[PDB]
């Protein structure tokens, strides 16, 4: 009963045992959306570059994510969406991790308020953030995402181009989730076999606002997903064992009860229609 469930999520929690320091200073209060959900100092994104007599400075809100039930699939960062304070420090992050899928799951505002400032220039323009060059050579729109074709470079080697490809998902319900899961599905098949075709390419940067409702939720059905794909559909599929497992990389993912209710929901219908798929004729 009670007791047995407490002693159980006791045993479960590990945000004791993993210090959050670098993102509690001070010096990185205009750093963080929440002061409350930051990142674990073991698996935090470390930014390249900078100089340690300014305090602060290699820090942003944002960690390494794995799937870490399988011996040491694609690998993601997941972090909070930009501030004004921090666009620079996204780029230096997708530029030294090669990242080269990008996806954000929110809109810039959602009535009406600010949840990522944008970190892209609009339509055949180039904007220069800190010592990157990032243009935007297109945007392909379906009713519920958008990819945006970006290249980016370093401002003063132009010569040297990475393509990055930036999904955004725009029909994501402010306070709640998708109310039925085959847009995140079509989404999140596009996202895969983009990153399928660049063996080389670094994680996979995953974003919302806070960086661990939405973000986290995504990841996890990907997580499964990459699961099912790889050792098949009647796999064992923990979902909470794989939450837990993610949560001990950043606190709080997958944060809410529609959240987690979302996540059977989609890989359920994941599953189904795959099968439905193969038992065809």
């Amino acid at each position: 009963g009670f007791w047995e469930e407490f002693e159980s999520l006791q045993k479960q929690e590990v945000k004791n045992l993993h210090q959050r320091l670098e993102g509690q200073r001070p010096e990185n209060k205009g750093k963080n959306r929440y002061k409350n959900i930051l990142p674990f100092d073991h698996s935090r994104v470390i930014l390249q570059g900078r100089d340690s007599n300014i305090p602060g400075s290699d820090y942003i809100n944002a960690n390494y994510i794995k799937n870490q039930l399988l011996g040491p699939a694609k690998t993601y960062i997941a972090s909070q969406g930009c501030l004004e304070a921090t666009v620079n420090d996204f780029w230096q992050m997708a530029w030294q991790e090669n990242s080269r899928v990008i996806v954000m799951t929110t809109r810039e505002v959602e009535k009406g308020r600010n949840k990522c400032v944008p970190y892209w220039p609009e339509v055949g323009m180039q904007r220069a953030y800190g010592p990157y060059s990032v243009t935007n050579c297109g945007e392909h729109d379906t009713t519920e995402y958008k990819l945006r074709t970006l290249q980016v470079s370093p401002l003063d080697n132009g010569d040297l181009i990475r393509e990055i490809w930036h999904y955004q998902y725009l029909s994501w319900p402010d306070h709640g989730v998708p109310s039925e899961p085959g847009g995140v599905l079509s989404f999140l098949d596009q996202i895969n076999q983009r990153q399928e075709s660049l063996p080389h390419a670094g994680p996979i940067i995953v974003h919302c606002s806070a960086g661990i409702g939405r973000t986290g939720t995504i990841i996890v059905i990907d997580m499964l997903m990459e699961n099912i794909s790889t050792k098949g559909l009647d796999c064992d599929i923990d979902i909470q064992k794989t939450i837990q497992m993610v949560r001990a990389q950043r606190s709080g993912m997958v944060q809410t009860e529609a959240q987690y209710k979302f996540i059977y929901v989609a890989i359920a219908q994941f599953i189904e229609t795959t099968k439905k798929k193969l038992e065809v004729l």
